[PDB]
């Protein structure tokens, strides 16, 4: 697994379908990131909770 690192996680995964707004992501998004920097949730509905870290996937 391993597909979280920068952010307040650390070690966790990314938890899939994760809940973005109302939306269902099955992968990495960059929503929300004004960046493009794709992300992904360790917990169900992600605004509350707040656990997030970015898919170290391509560099």
């Amino acid at each position: 697994r391993i597909p979280v690192k920068y952010g307040n996680a650390d070690g966790e995964y990314c938890k899939f379908p994760f809940l973005f707004n109302g939306k269902e992501y099955n992968s990495c998004t960059d929503t929300g990131r004004s960046d493009g920097f794709l992300w992904c949730s360790t917990t169900y509905n992600f605004e509350k909770d707040g656990k997030y870290g970015f898919c170290p996937h391509e560099a």
